[PDB]
């Protein structure tokens, strides 16, 4: 056992490894979305920038969980990063809806992790998840919902003018 | 159901609406206290400023709960803001004692809200309440207790000289 | 009688208490409107900011009337702040129309207050109302009318694109 | 009962007094270690500085718990600060190992305190401990483990050259 | 066919998709190496920082190839990012040797890509690879070889003092 | 015998260890006094700050004696730090009187130490004590006497107004 390990359950260690993979997966989904908007036949530069920023932030989220694993004396076991479920994200609205779904899935996983930490009487882990992950997820979900609403109200996806103007005025 | 809503119980949503009202009520109590000290026959300008500041801070507290409700996909339902239980707050000491009582009541409500969040396995809400409300309440209660103690020790309310000097040296 | 009171009729004192309540009510209506636009299914951030600013300004208006009451040696008697007449404000256009109606009601009350002051030969009160309230109300009403006109001309509320663009270009 | 006391169990108050003593004890252990490295026959100035810094930080930790006790309306009861379990700390490596053991003991106590707070439905106390103590302890333990590992890998304690170079390059 | 596509062979498009995956794979290998050095039982902070920097640079390399694919009117098809071939990288020297091997494999792939571009008379692609990838690879390989040589000459891995000092003086 | 030791009697070494303990004890007494004034039912913030400053200065005094012991080639032997003789310090005046008594006791010990140094023909130790301790003690005693006098003349402890005003105007 690691000399630093204290009050850190095997199940929590495993759940953190799973969460690392999920954050890396989210980073990869956002990378895919970004470059879809960089296609010459899509050509929404601020959608591309928005999703690239999200991709880089998800990598930061994963790295912080890797740091946590080592802080607690767990051992990192990486797994493959699955490719995303689409190659073509169809539209700005559709990508935002897929991102909303992704973020809710990530949130669900984090909530299960918090419950595990609580069940194993690991208050350090529970508060790590609260403090660094749970409000970030609520903010991310709220932002994506706001974006979806605006795009729908403006007439996306059928209105390419709507997506163009949203790209300029919200994402610019 | 709101597209953002996740792990947010109906009971929690209702409790947040009640808490919004209570913070707005506290803002109104402090507004009343402030202008009592602005009366020509009371004339304690720093008591007036202290309570006006508290009034504005309570409004900020309410607004942050309104933001939370929307972040979580709940729906804000406002209720009347009841007028305070006094029109004439009698003295600096008496107002400070009433403020202490108010803050303990607000704290009790927040503790019940945290317990509800915990019971509904809503760690985001529990940590929102911890992080933004519970230590602020402990600090507020401690400050008011300190003020009450000083005013009592100095001879308030019968000593108008005591209230005058406290106004200058503590609240100035 | 207060040592400062001079030329200040009982009826004027009562009317000022009523006006304090009306300004606090207007503040609360605007607070409600603000957070309606913060909902994830409405999501017009600059409408939200506009109405929050109006809410805070109405509180300032109320506080100045409280100060006036004490300046003149009247006594403040607060009343409940009624909740607004809607929970759901429907659209940007509908909220602007409701705000226009509110401001005209507040203006009507202020005009009646000025008439009372004049009838009681209270030129200080009449000029307080002129100087600090009446042109502010005319400006507020004109602005809201301008906003209503633009939203109607642009195609609101059926055009969510109209409300989106107004939010960006007028209220941003 | 103190006028500020609310939701603060007798057992929690007692546990906070015990924790104050433990933090003061840790401060004293680190003070002892510091001046061991200041001996002419040990002469590792950066080990001395490192442990003196830790001593001063532990005093800050104790003072913050004293402040907490008063914030909550508990009453501070101090106890003797026991002298450390060694006078001669043998080597840089041995002192780091003893510090690691100390910090794990302090952590164990803090975890028991959090569990108590949770059991007594004291979310303010639980989050005080989370926010100000638990991650600090995880960081402290990780740092000490890292230091122990490096010293072992370098050849300490038999290599006085190892301890010398660690003093310069890690602790300098 | 994309409106921008000109002189861009199907085989080149496919090879660029493969290269994107390989750069993302290299990023993941370096991420794994980084956090191995962050373990409490390894504890070489500058090895950790070095490899994290390499990880982030490999992501940049992948993103630039994604941009290229779109510039030329090809279509990005992402694939899974395979987990690395080790979980435990054993030592600073062993990780540097594995990184050298990785970089030579990436170089081999880039050289094959250049040959393909040349064979398909695609001078834009050939010079993209020359200009942005081939000298970077030669520099990376030379640096890693230099690091391997130094660690071997110093006595790594058996000398943990060697790895410690290399971490401080070369990688710091 | 330590390689640095010269003209340093065993009895002097022992007396320095005793003095270290006494300075640490004084630090602890002042810490206790400080947080007594931080109680909600005492609430004299500048008394609290004054005594906390004294606590930190006494720790500095102890650390300098530890440094001296090592400078001379003596060996530090720490002892328990006894808890203070009161938990409740009663009033500002009573705490100042207890501090005066403490400082006179510390002075008596330092004078005995100087006499010992003189008797053992240790002029370095005698002048260390003169230069760094004896005038500091005379200044401390004079200040505390001045404070006691003022509090008595003002009407402390029965006048809580006296203690309040002293806290503001002398200790602020
Ligand atoms: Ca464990
Ligand atoms: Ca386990
Ligand atoms: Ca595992
Ligand atoms: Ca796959
Ligand atoms: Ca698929
Ligand atoms: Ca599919
Ligand atoms: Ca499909
Ligand atoms: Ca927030
Ligand atoms: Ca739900
Ligand atoms: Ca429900
Ligand atoms: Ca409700
Ligand atoms: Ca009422
Ligand atoms: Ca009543
Ligand atoms: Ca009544
Ligand atoms: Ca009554
Ligand atoms: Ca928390
Ligand atoms: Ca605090
Ligand atoms: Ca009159
Ligand atoms: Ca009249
Ligand atoms: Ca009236
Ligand atoms: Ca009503
Ligand atoms: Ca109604
Ligand atoms: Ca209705
Ligand atoms: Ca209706
Ligand atoms: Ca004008
Ligand atoms: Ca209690
Ligand atoms: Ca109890
Ligand atoms: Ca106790
Ligand atoms: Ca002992
Ligand atoms: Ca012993
Ligand atoms: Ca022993
Ligand atoms: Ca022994
Ligand atoms: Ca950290
Ligand atoms: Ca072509
Ligand atoms: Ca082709
Ligand atoms: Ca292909
Ligand atoms: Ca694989
Ligand atoms: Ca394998
Ligand atoms: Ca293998
Ligand atoms: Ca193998
Ligand atoms: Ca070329
Ligand atoms: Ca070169
Ligand atoms: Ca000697
Ligand atoms: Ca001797
Ligand atoms: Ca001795
Ligand atoms: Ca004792
Ligand atoms: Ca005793
Ligand atoms: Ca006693
Ligand atoms: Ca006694
Ligand atoms: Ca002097
Ligand atoms: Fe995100
Ligand atoms: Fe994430
Ligand atoms: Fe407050
Ligand atoms: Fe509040
Ligand atoms: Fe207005
Ligand atoms: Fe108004
Ligand atoms: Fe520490
Ligand atoms: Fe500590
Ligand atoms: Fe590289
Ligand atoms: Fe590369
Ligand atoms: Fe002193
Ligand atoms: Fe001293």
């Amino acid at each position: 056992t690691s000399q630093v390990r204290q009050n850190y359950h095997q199940d929590s260690e495993a759940a953190i490894n799973r969460q690392i993979n999920l954050e890396l997966y989210a980073s990869y989904v956002y990378l895919s979305m970004s470059y879809y908007f960089d296609r010459d036949d899509v050509a929404l530069k601020n959608f591309a920038k928005y999703f690239l920023h999200q991709s880089h932030e998800e990598r930061e989220h994963a790295e912080k969980l890797m740091k946590l694993q080592n802080q607690r004396g767990g051992r990192i076991f990486l797994q493959d990063i699955q490719k995303p479920d689409e190659d073509d994200w169809e539209s700005g609205l559709n990508a935002m809806e897929a991102a909303l779904h992704l973020e809710k899935n990530v949130n669900q996983s984090l909530l299960e992790l918090h419950k595990l930490a609580t069940d194993k009487n690991d208050p350090h882990l529970a508060d790590f998840i609260e403090t660094h992950y749970l409000n970030e997820q609520v903010k991310a979900i709220k932002e994506l919902g706001d974006h979806v609403t605006n795009l729908r109200k403006m007439g996306a996806p059928e209105s390419g003018l709507a997506e163009y103007l949203f790209d300029k005025h919200t994402l610019g």
